């Protein structure tokens, strides 16, 4: 009835998909974890680079679990995904992302493993730090994840486990964290730790520095690790 030979982009733009709801919950850190985070954030240490060793060791542990979970559920053998770690610096956004294809975490694993439960060593570790211990000993005390806050002002964890949906955990410290269903880019099984780096900690975006600290502290991962470098324009 109204003849057309050619339409403008705005006229043929497709209608949006329906808006999704994401459920968000807010939790307090367990008291001694909150105290540890404030000690880590606000104290000078000379050897902050050990954060990456701690995150890589968490990913290697999650990857080891795929191998062993196949003994009680062989269907994991029929994933085609490679077991590996990727390190992804973004200079534009000032972020360093550690990506693995390990087992991932469920919603309740994020709440119970990343802030609301007390590790038995936390008070002894804070006393060892008062007495002048090197921050490197953190791993031995059961609280290595929080070493992220040596270099990051905010941390976001995106994760997907075979038994749950995809979730995002986030904290800028200050005593609480959030967990919220994540209906964005599906990441497939595994975990992605996004460090939003402090302004004076941008060395950890540079390829030589990252290679230096992987060779110094993370030579027995047991899985391939690759470093993605954005081409300089
Ligand atoms: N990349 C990852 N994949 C799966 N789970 C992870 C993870 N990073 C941290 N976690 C979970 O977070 C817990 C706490 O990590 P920490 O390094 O603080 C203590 P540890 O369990 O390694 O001795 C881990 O036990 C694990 O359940
Ligand atoms: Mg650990
Ligand atoms: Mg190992």
């Amino acid at each position: 009835l109204v003849p057309r030979g050619s339409h403008m982009p705005e006229e043929t733009q497709t209608q949006d998909q329906p808006m999704e709801e994401e459920e968000v919950e807010t939790f307090a850190f367990q008291a001694e974890i909150a105290q540890l985070m404030s000690l880590i954030i606000n104290t000078f240490y000379s050897n902050k680079e050990i954060f990456l060793r701690e995150l890589i060791s968490n990913s290697s542990d999650a990857l080891d679990k795929i191998r062993y979970e196949s003994l009680t559920d062989p269907s994991k053998l029929d994933s085609g995904k490679e077991l590996h770690i990727n390190l992804i610096p973004n200079k534009q956004d000032r972020t360093l992302t550690i990506v693995d294809t390990g087992i991932g975490m469920t919603k309740a694993d994020l709440i119970n493993n990343l802030g609301t439960i007390a590790a038995s060593g936390t008070k002894a570790f804070m006393e060892a730090l008062q007495a002048g211990a090197d921050i490197s000993m953190i791993g031995q005390f059961g609280v290595g994840f929080y070493s992220a806050y040596l270099v990051a002002e905010k941390v976001t964890v995106i994760t997907k486990h075979n038994d749950d949906e995809q979730y995002a955990w986030e904290s800028s410290a200050g005593g609480s964290f959030t967990v919220r269903t994540d209906t964005g880019e599906p990441m497939g099984r595994g975990t992605k730790v996004i460090l939003h780096l402090k302004e004076d900690q941008t060395e950890y975006l540079e390829e030589r520095r990252i290679k230096e600290i992987v060779k110094k502290h993370s030579q027995f991962i047991g899985y391939p690790i690759t470093l993605f470098v954005e081409k300089e324009r």
